């Protein structure tokens, strides 16, 4: 079982790429579980065809405790038998994103979710704040292979660099590695070269450049992946290519985060 | 002294609006302090003309303890006498954003930084994650008047709703109240009407509509507010109008957060 996480800042299509990647993996007959850890995205919407899956935190509140919850309530099968669960974001103003994630992981462990013939687990994690709360899947030794979704944009590359700093902290004392950068295209001048340059400075790879395509939005609107919406689409082959490279990936490194001076010089050059 | 906070999702110019508002208040002769609590923005860059102000956490870590810091290391004067401090984001992968914010507040209090003849303090706070960490200004009873920056985009309005839920949690514990929505225009059709409609559902007001104007970006690239860069600009009068309405504001409410179904109804009605 390969224990993976996708990190990246919000507003650049990270969860869309995660779900289209996972759909592409299921299409190859890989048994995949998605654990949603992102309060700014619906991590399972495009797999389950559901506007917002009920979260572990929500249904522990509704039933009043977590030992009363049944796995059937929490873990739902969608496209290609992909198993979907949502941790549930922090209680507004009071909670920590880490509480939902710890609760989800402990519940899935207890209930046997991790020994049920899985090829991949993907934690879909928000990278807007690189705090201990959003590090929970790594802290719990539940994600060893990290892929970072970024774009040729200052804040997406800053987030990629800061996520890399977090990986080094848990890699100085354990098993977590960076598997690569995924570039979600923003239809930008030679954008691929910018993310390749960043990958080269970090000591990783740009594992795929995901193009901008109308078909992604068209599929999103119908609450599905491009893989399911339009399987013969050119964009469907883009996610298949990414999925094939993840499956075959051996390049799992301790990254070399860069200085703000280095990042600024990169951005100014491009 | 009026203790205010600006909350809002990242990537919509919240910190640009905060600094332009504060520069307009300083131009009017108001004595203002900005406390940066946003790891996705430089909260003081446009006031100090400096790319990244040294943060209290960075300087504390270096010096061993916060008690070894001098106030002048932390608190810098910029455009119009505006005093500027940055909390410093979480230690990547391990820290909590709340730690920098409590460290900054406690240091400023002890050093007499709030004893000065200030008219306003503005906490510039990220609203991407409405956790206990980012709620610290409210929890330490240090921000009473909340203004939410949003736009006519789904996730900006979702964040405004989530921030409102955080305010409700503390509304019976102290004088923390919502003063209004500030619309940072993204040139959406009927954007002003959409945010007026949202404010009315929440039980507040759209206190000001900030237009899209390239002079904002021309000032920002030169690390300035429009107020300093081009005080004769139409856009400078927009920030002056917002500043005067905040000064005169008497509408401070316990907001009424909406359901996702209510939010979706709004979005489709526009
Ligand atoms: S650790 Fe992160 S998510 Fe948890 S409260 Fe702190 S900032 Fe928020």
């Amino acid at each position: 079982m390969r224990q993976c996480a996708i990190y990246g800042k919000g507003g650049i299509g990270k969860s869309t790429t995660t779900q289209n990647l996972v759909a592409a993996l299921a299409e190859m007959g890989k048994k995949v579980m998605i654990v949603g850890c992102d309060p700014k995205a619906d991590s399972t919407r495009l797999i389950l065809h559901s506007k917002a899956q009920n979260t572990i935190m929500e249904m522990a509140a509704e039933a009043g405790t977590v030992e009363d919850l049944e796995l059937e309530d929490v873990l739902k099968a969608g496209y290609g038998g992909v198993k979907c669960v949502e941790s549930g974001g922090p209680e507004p103003g009071v909670g920590c994103a880490g509480r939902g994630v710890i609760t989800a992981i402990n519940f899935l462990e207890e209930e046997g979710a991790y020994e049920d013939d899985l090829d991949f687990v993907f934690y879909d994690v928000l990278g807007d704040v690189v705090c201990g709360g959003f590090a929970m899947p790594i802290r719990e030794n539940k994600a060893q292979e990290i892929y970072i979704v970024c774009s040729g944009e200052m804040m997406a590359m800053y987030a990629a660099n800061n996520i890399s700093k977090g990986i080094v902290k848990y890699a100085n004392s354990g098993s977590v590695r960076l598997g690569g950068l995924i570039c979600n295209s923003r239809n930008t001048d030679r954008e691929d070269e910018l993310i390749i340059a960043l990958a080269n400075k970090l000591g990783t790879q740009m594992i795929h450049f995901v193009p901008r395509d109308n078909v992604v939005q068209r599929a999103e609107i119908r609450r599905m992946t491009v893989i399911e919406y339009d399987p013969k689409a050119k964009q469907a082959d883009e996610y298949r290519a990414l999925a094939r490279k993840v499956v075959d990936n051996k390049l799992l490194v301790i990254p070399n985060p860069i200085t703000m001076d280095e990042l600024e010089e990169l951005l100014m050059e491009f």
